[PDB]
């Protein structure tokens, strides 16, 4: 599950994924994170 720290970070993550870029690279590029569960924390609310 991916969790992003702001709306702009999520929008950038979604563009990063368009060509098929791995989630892990789009995470470090944008500041979003990947967690094994389904429940994003309050500081990664987007």
């Amino acid at each position: 599950t991916t969790c992003c720290p702001s709306i702009v970070a999520r929008s950038n993550f979604n563009v990063c994924r368009l060509p098929g870029t791995s989630e892990a690279i789009c995470a470090t590029y944008t500041g979003c994170i990947i967690i094994p569960g389904a429940t994003c924390p309050g500081d990664y609310a987007n």
